[PDB]
């Protein structure tokens, strides 16, 4: 049955108000909202969800559709659900900075943009939690409203990321997630090197869900994971992810030293790996680099540098595969390739 | 420079006699020696060689060409170097009952029989040493001295051993040790399971040696260790090791529970797997199963049950494979097979 939105929001304005005013908690979109400027939230602390009751919102401004920049006593719970989001800026339609906690959640959402979703990553606490059909689509241009607009991505020495999130992305049970990616070198690419946030990376997929990342003729990378003190790819129980890239499909290689890493596959999970040059699993901690086989997975390989001799590759010294009960594994290469090897 | 010998043995009775008295620690062969009854070794200690002086010794009777049956307090370290050894015995030339401490070593050795070497499993601490180049040749017949001698081989409900011995198989630095089998169904065969001596049994191969069996026409299995507490195979620095069998390579399944299982390959190491239906490795203890990996090593896999699924194989709940410096692995398995699999 129905309940009433604390206020809902026809134009820019209106939705501006709203997402100001500390007293509402939700917002209902009645019409499809063009921001020419981002909204901000800074100096405040925010509960809220936005119903987009599928509409859209296209966000033009620089600085993205919602530009977070709180102090870190301030926290930020953003949810936006059933809605279409467009954005033009290089940090994405969220735009998360500074020292505050910011946990957004997108739910039964569609994405357009160069770099879509971007947060500091050496501050604060910065999460991304994913429920229901969320497709992301990393793209050059769009096009809404009869108009076209160009995308932008954030670039580091040559490189972009389309989700740019620094300590959690959180993909829900029964969700089912896809980024298709047309526009940026990593799918997903997460830091947490130095400030008062855990030094940490976590991509956490729940139980019954899928992931698919399948960009082999496009993306570098799929994941990559830069926590100065330990990484994580979880999948849980009964999910199925399948991810392909040009290099590898998840590099764990913190630039600094004394790391962990962790990826494991629950029970009754289904995870294919499909890389082109590089490696599956490149994992390069310093202190362990630990993989928990519970499920089915299979690694596939065609053929710090592009190119790898192995499926899954210790490049950092050091690796432990764990069997356990429902493990069933297969590797497959080219001629001359390794399947586990150590550099 | 050049040593006498405490005897000469000429002949089976002039053997007899050198092997069971007490003061003889070294024996020279001046000729080729037919024994028609088995040397026995009984209440009593000996540390003895036999310099083989490039004779041979055709050892006929049922029982052996050397049959050592001490009780517990006794310990024989028997060394048998530069010589052919024929043997019809199913307990093969050096035969070794009860609860006496046997150790023998082989240097510079040519052997053909069905069973070759045997010792009893229930009682007391055998030990088989091999150094320099010992070649084994498990035939259903030989033909020496202008005539044609049938070989046996130690039965247990349909299947046969090459080589028997319950606790320890030790190939020395530098060896070069070879075995083709066309008589018996499983290369190597160690079982230790109740009784006074340690439930253990251990399979290590030194540094710079080399392992050929290449059986994979004719044996089920290259190595399967029943060791009641712990199983190891171990391949030492710069080894070589060449295994292929028509079912398993190496099988550890050891009927009852409480047991760890340890394979591991060290720097510098080459070792190559070739299973027909089962795995290169096939692994259930209960309490722990583990593969070290630090060489370049090659498994494969064509296509307790004579099937598998998968390269490596953890029927009996639970493996970890670690992976360190100068580890290179490749698993190479036809359509439908896994390289990893738990059942």
């Amino acid at each position: 049955e129905d309940i009433q939105a604390d206020a809902t929001a026809a134009n820019a304005s209106e939705l501006k108000k709203a997402l100001q005013d500390t007293s509402v908690h939700t917002i209902k979109l009645t019409d499809n909202i063009t921001l020419t400027s981002a909204i901000e939230l800074t100096n405040v602390s925010r509960d809220v969800t936005i119903y987009g009751n599928g509409k859209y919102i296209n966000a033009t401004d620089g600085n993205g559709g919602i530009f977070i920049h709180n102090t870190k006593s301030y926290t930020v719970n953003l949810t936006i659900e059933k809605a279409t989001l467009y954005n033009q800026s290089q940090y994405g339609f969220v735009h998360m900075n500074d020292e505050g906690t910011d946990n957004i959640t997108y739910k039964n959402i569609t994405a357009y943009g160069g770099t879509l979703v971007w947060s500091q990553t050496h501050v604060g606490t910065k999460t991304l939690s994913l429920e229901g059909t969320v497709n992301f689509y990393s793209v050059p241009s769009y096009t809404v409203g009869g108009q076209t607009y160009s995308t932008d991505a954030f670039k580091i020495g040559d490189t972009t990321p389309a989700i740019y999130v620094s300590n959690e992305i959180n993909i829900a049970d029964n969700a089912n997630i896809a980024l298709e990616n047309s526009a940026t070198k990593i799918d997903i690419w997460m830091i947490a090197d130095i400030g008062i946030h855990p030094h940490t990376t976590a991509l956490t997929i729940g139980n019954n869900a899928t992931l698919t990342m399948e960009n082999g003729n496009n993306s570098a990378l799929n994941i990559k994971l830069d926590g100065d003190t330990s990484n994580s790819f979880t999948v849980g129980e009964g999910s199925t992810v399948k991810l392909s890239a040009k290099v590898d499909n998840v590099r764990i290689l913190p630039y600094e030293d004394s790391n962990t890493a962790n990826v494991s596959f629950a029970k009754g999970s289904d995870v294919t790996l499909h890389a082109g040059t590089g490696s599956n699993l490149r994992m390069g901690a310093s202190i362990s680099n630990q993989i928990d086989f519970n499920g089915k997975a299979t690694f596939i390989k065609d053929s710090e540098f592009d190119y790898y001799w192995n499926d899954q590759q210790k490049t950092g010294s050091t690796g432990v595969a764990n069997f356990n009960p429902g493990s069933n594994v297969l590797f497959q290469a080219g001629p001359g390739a390794s399947n586990v090897n150590t550099y």
